DNA sequence: TCTTAAAATCGAAGTTAATATAAACTACATAACAGACATAAGAACAAGTTACAGACGTATTACATAAGAAAAACATAA
């Protein structure tokens, strides 16, 4: 299997196969499980992972989250807000808003 | 009371569209124009919050059917 595991600052782990996000209370020990994201949290995470390290423009983010939807940018803002909330990113470091160029996700390493 | 000078008036409409000759210099203060800066107003991007909708997921309700247990009836042996 092509397994991709993403390591994020504050030793966050996102496992793509199980679609699970968990705090590491050790180097890579899974015991503190933040949980399972919904089917847009995962989509936007996939978008920001596929464009790393380049910022992703908002238009393509919306076209990937809503392929056939006339969705206002308010839903974009609050989707980013809720994804950062459920990742416990109150310091705006995990999903950074590239000023006047879109969004980036802070990812340290990829394990295959 | 008799001349004699002033004063006032003289149809409507319609039309009816400019002229046009003829000192110099100096000093000073004030107004106007142009350039630059800071400020109030404005726009764009992103974030927080508060709520309602939408379809999924939970609990209340009424059962179908099949396995298990009790009981009544029957056949058999003493």
């Amino acid at each position: 299997y092509v397994r991709v595991i993403y390591q994020f600052p504050d030793n966050l782990w996102w496992n793509e196969a199980s679609n699970q996000v968990y705090y590491a209370q050790d180097p890579m020990k899974p015991e503190r499980l933040i949980g399972t994201p919904s089917i847009m949290q995962a989509k936007l995470l996939k978008i920001l992972c596929e464009y790393h390290p380049s910022p992703c423009p908002n238009d393509q983010i919306i076209k990937a989250l809503w392929p056939h939807g006339f969705i206002s940018s308010e839903s974009l803002t609050q989707a980013i807000k809720r994804t950062r909330d459920f990742l416990n990113d109150e310091h705006k470091t995990l999903i950074e808003n590239v000023k006047l160029q879109g969004y980036r996700i802070n990812i340290i390493q990829v394990i295959v």
